[PDB]
């Protein structure tokens, strides 16, 4: 399948070169997979989600996304226009308040929630969790991400936006999950992207158009935007049967575009997420 005039990041993940604008992908499109977006919530009523999104948990007075961040990330995973895996099921877990903040204890509870809640959902092709969040190093936060991964969920986490080594941030620094840095449309490391040996992969993160609250759209930047590209890619590849939740991060690294990014510090992987779809 071909989506013309796609957001640059979608076109990038199906291309061996920057500078194109059509997204190519297998029409299975993540059908039968599920992606949890652990964030500020999801405006599930947005036409872009087509009834495939729902809130399943909140720790606050509402499950609605009063911020936009979670809706944007969910849109990059799975919206009809802005999403990588256009037929996946999206489940929102609101661990962040409407200012975008959350206590680590709540975030940990949300991760353990997903590890159990997947057993209440129909995801025959597999389960992914997208975590566009983080703070300073915490062994307890890393352990929660490790448990979620161990339980059979492909965990993708943002590297962070400090232009610093991600070893000092959580859950970015957890070795067993997929830690995602950000790139721009010219294949440069995004100016804010964290780096370091703990990164597994880069995805599009600068000037990413996606869904927003109030039934709208906007372009924003962050490792928060790169992470759902990778989460959606994992769901798509799992639906194709090419990989599993336990092996998808490694598979994405195996099949990535290699050596094509600029300003990658010595010792950080030079790997850009790529669907290897041959139309």
């Amino acid at each position: 399948a071909a989506q013309t005039n796609a957001p640059w990041g979608l076109a990038r993940i199906s291309s061996t070169s920057p500078g194109t604008s059509t997204y190519y992908y297998d029409e299975s499109a993540g059908q039968g997979s599920c992606v949890y977006v652990i964030d500020t919530g999801i405006e599930a009523s947005h036409p872009e989600f087509e009834g495939r999104a729902q809130m399943v948990k909140t720790y606050y007075y509402s499950s609605r996304d009063g911020n936009g961040h979670g809706t944007h990330c969910a849109g990059t995973v799975g919206s009809r226009t802005y999403g990588v895996a256009k037929k996946t099921q999206l489940f929102g877990v609101k661990v962040l308040d409407d200012n975008g903040s959350g206590q680590y204890s709540t975030i940990i509870a949300g991760m353990d929630f997903v590890a159990s809640d997947k057993n209440n959902r129909n995801c025959p092709k597999g389960v992914v969790a997208s975590l566009s969040l983080g703070g300073g190093y915490s062994s307890s936060v890393n352990s929660a991400a490790a448990r979620l991964q161990s339980s059979g969920v492909m965990v993708a986490v943002a590297a962070g936006n400090n232009n610093a080594d991600a070893r000092n941030y959580s859950p970015a620094s957890e070795p067993s999950v997929c830690t995602v840095g950000a790139s721009d449309r010219y294949d440069r490391r995004s100016s804010f992207s964290n780096y370091g040996s703990v990164l597994d992969i880069f995805g599009p993160g600068t000037d990413i158009l996606s869904t927003w609250i109030g039934g709208s759209t906007r372009s924003i930047s962050g490792t928060s935007m790169a992470t759902p590209h990778v989460a959606g890619l994992a769901a798509y590849l799992m639906t194709l049967g090419k990989t599993t939740a336990a092996s998808a991060c490694r598979y994405i690294a195996d099949t990535a575009n290699k050596g094509d990014l600029s300003n990658i510090p010595f010792g950080t992987v030079n790997l850009l997420a790529y669907n290897n779809y041959q139309a």
